[PDB]
């Protein structure tokens, strides 16, 4: 579980969404696994703008908090889960490091601020769904 708060903005995965979340939705992409609701209250969280490839991470599956160097987002195909067939999912970034599927939402962070939410993972790697190209997200 995670999400990220900035304006009057929530950034969840779309897989883990609330009747709440789709009722007050602004935007998503399947394709991404990301979707944006409207809040009441003011979000304290920065997104990034800059095209970082290290930072660090949130892992709840360890409780710890991991350095790691990550790809430019891509489209890349996905194997099945619970919540999606096998597809190609975009605006994905792998690194090298310990996920679980309860991870998701976990924060990837660099120096500028939030880069994007752990969404896919296993056999050593984790996969984030990258928010810096949502420009709209720091306005209005
Ligand atoms: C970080 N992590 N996430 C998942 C997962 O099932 N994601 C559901 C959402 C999804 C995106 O594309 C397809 N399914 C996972 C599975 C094994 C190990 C780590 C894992
Ligand atoms: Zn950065």
């Amino acid at each position: 579980s995670g999400a990220i708060y900035v304006g009057n903005y929530r950034v969840v995965n779309r897989h883990l969404a609330t009747h709440n979340d789709w009722a007050n939705l602004v935007w998503e992409d399947s394709s991404r696994d990301l979707l944006v609701s409207s809040t009441t209250a003011q979000g304290c969280d920065t997104i990034a703008r800059c095209d970082c490839q290290t930072g660090v991470y949130y892992c709840s599956s360890r409780r710890k908090h991991y350095p790691v160097s990550f790809s430019k987002p891509s489209l890349i195909f996905v194997e099945a889960s619970e919540y999606y067939p096998a597809r190609y999912q975009s605006h994905l970034m792998l690194a090298v490091g310990h996920s679980e599927p309860g991870d998701c939402g976990g924060i990837l962070r660099c120096q500028h601020g939030v880069v994007g939410i752990v969404s896919t993972g296993g056999n050593g790697l984790v996969g984030f769904a990258d928010v810096r190209d949502l420009l709209w997200l720091d306005e209005e």
